[PDB]
């Protein structure tokens, strides 16, 4: 199987110089939170490599919030990896429902938990009920995508293309470190420019292309095999239709730009609303181009 000849028409915003500081911060802070991984959660861990996408996603942040972003990303690994119990909807009902309520305020518990905890009093205290609504709604839509596909797999659902691409949304968990874009770029956006129809369709665009690269570059429900369910075809005519579907995403993204300039223009949209959308067009680019040089290099 060969891989397809990428639609990349995004630069490179560089990768972060912190990458070995930020990797050995990950792992000192699961130690000091007694996060006790087994040899092969360990080497998945090293294999998996979370300090390079984070590196490569967000290249030009501060050490502390490259560490702090890191630890989330270390984080939703150790989460993603228990779950793949992990197919019994009722135990994934209560576990989901345990890491919402001590990221709601309860009392953590576990290891896990407190970390969670950790997490969200360095990252949510100080930002915007703005903010903080998005970032619970993005992380508890992650966390919740276990449930479905617990359920729908128990149930012997199997997903559409379509209903798949809805739910890669959430569950490429790419949403999350959108938020976190925020925090780093020193920006913070209202509830109204979240509403433009054309930021919708860039915030959306930046995910689904994250979701589809990282099937393609991985062979629990693939968009390729989808493809080659829907299509009948061999691995490699569904690699490459696959490919060419990205390339469709990486269109979308420069056609929701433009109309985002339009939107800004046309709207009169001024001061730190207007710095804070121009923010998103510029960077949304590299954060692509950083996701496609983690799955794909
Ligand atoms: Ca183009």
């Amino acid at each position: 199987i060969t891989l397809p000849a990428f639609h990349m028409p995004f630069q490179s915003a560089g990768c972060h110089p912190g990458l070995a500081e930020t990797r050995e911060a990950a792992w000192e802070w699961a130690a000091a939170e007694g996060l006790d991984l087994s040899v092969p959660a360990r080497r998945k861990m090293i294999r998996t490599r979370p300090e390079l996408w984070i590196s490569l996603i967000f290249p030009q942040a501060t050490q502390a919030h490259l560490d702090l972003f890191c630890q989330w990303l270390f984080w939703a690994f150790l989460v993603d990896d228990e779950f793949d119990a992990g197919r019994d909807p009722l135990m994934c009902e209560r576990a989901i429902a345990r890491l919402v309520d001590v990221f709601d305020g309860a009392a953590p518990n576990g290891p896990m938990e407190r970390a969670l905890a950790g997490l969200r009093d360095r990252t949510c205290r100080g930002r915007s009920p703005q903010w903080n609504r998005q970032f619970r709604r993005d992380t508890a839509a992650w966390l919740w995508t276990y449930y479905a596909e617990a359920v729908e797999r128990a149930a012997g659902q199997v997903p559409s293309r379509a209903e798949f691409a809805k739910h890669r949304r959430d569950s490429v968990a790419m949403q999350p470190f959108l938020c976190l874009h925020e925090i780093t770029a020193g920006i913070d956006l209202p509830d109204s420019a979240r509403s433009l129809p054309a930021y919708i369709a860039l915030r959306n665009a930046v995910t689904d292309h994250s979701g589809l690269c990282n099937d393609i570059c991985s062979f629990e429900h693939n968009a390729v095999r989808l493809i080659q369910r829907d299509r009948g075809s061999t691995l490699q005519e569904a690699v490459d239709e696959a490919g060419i579907q990205l390339a469709r995403i990486a269109e979308r993204v420069q056609r929701a730009e433009r109309e985002l300039i339009e939107e800004i223009e046309a709207a009169g949209i001024d001061g730190p609303t207007r710095t804070a959308l121009e923010r998103c067009v510029r960077d949304y680019r590299g954060l692509v181009r950083g996701d496609f040089d983690y799955h794909a290099r």
